């Protein structure tokens, strides 16, 4: 396998599995594959049985890239159902298999703590999230209804009592926070009461 | 203790240790502190060694609050020193004490491949990165050098090789991309030649 493709295979986005409006699905990726031999199979199965459906290949130098996507149903995935990415190519010793599913455990809400803004000319809002099972989560900010893109969030890491927690925070211009806009660290997660939570910090007196 | 208050310590950003123009902090977040016992400090340590640089506080409904910020050396965070933080309150049995340092291993340089692009009105554009040691890592965007903030990214996974990988997917106007604008994918990580690789993506004839 070495210099040879290597497979990835990646989960739905959580946000889209715990909205009916979006469509989860998980990604099979392969880098990586030999000039001589372009031709990429996948084969997709839901706990066993194969399912459909195309895949999307494109020429880097000297490799080729191939991406292959596949929806799930919201409740397949929230229930536990094991995906498997099969990826076949004349290269390869025997065909490369992927497996990916929904971690097991008793679910855990996630809680949610505005922090103490801090300081020139920009204003950080910060959102701890803690107590959460699976690492499965989505967090957002927005203000006015809109989203608020400038963010970053520490990924998902356990904690000493087997929940997960992280740390998000939000720069802002130091105006629109003297204002008085509204603003809000949305969060979603299949433990919480309609999947979805928020905090909201404003200066106000 | 249930259900008084709980401790988070945090790392310092990815981006911050990497640049030297920056300043690395580690954060000490206490919540749920009960109303009778506003008075919350801080104890910080580098290796067993109290250093000094205030914590602020607010009240939430009936609990306080308590963030509480140390700025650390790039070196010192690098080369892999410990950061202790210790937090008492009259309401605690014993002081409470939280430890962080960099994972130690080997490191190992992250590879950075842009994927095919995807089809309303929008194109998701899509980057995998991986192979990489320790999980320490910053991912952003950029067109014509200026931050685009639209994208999400994966937490770092481990993959069977012991090494972790991600998926990036910034959302992006399709008259943009049309327009032959460059998007760019920028990973900043320890491992790597002066610590930062861009790989770009556009659309040329």
């Amino acid at each position: 396998l070495l210099g040879g493709p290597s497979v990835f295979l990646f989960p739905p986005k959580p946000k889209d599995t715990l909205m009916i409006s979006r469509t989860p699905e998980v990604t099979c990726v392969v880098v990586d594959v030999s000039h001589e031999d372009p031709e990429v199979k996948f084969n997709w199965y839901v706990d066993g049985v194969e399912v459909h459906n195309k895949p999307r290949e494109e020429q880097y130098n000297s490799t080729y890239r191939v991406v292959s996507v596949l929806t799930v149903l919201h409740q397949d995935w929230l229930n536990g159902k094991e995906y498997k990415c099969k990826v076949s190519n004349k290269a390869l010793p025997a065909p490369i298999e992927k497996t990916i599913s929904k971690a097991k455990g008793q679910p855990r809400e996630p809680q949610v703590y505005t922090l103490p803004p801090s300081r020139k000319n920009q204003v950080s809002l910060t959102c701890l999230v803690k107590g959460f099972y699976p690492s499965d989560i989505a967090v957002e900010w927005e203000s006015n209804g809109q989203p608020e893109n400038n963010y970053d969030t520490t990924p998902p890491v356990l904690d000493s009592d087997g929940s997960f927690f992280l740390y998000s925070d939000l720069t802002v211009d130091k105006s629109r926070w003297q204002q008085g806009n509204v603003f809000s660290c949305s969060v979603m997660h299949e433990a919480l009461h309609n999947h979805y939570t928020q905090k909201s910090l404003s200066l106000s007196p």
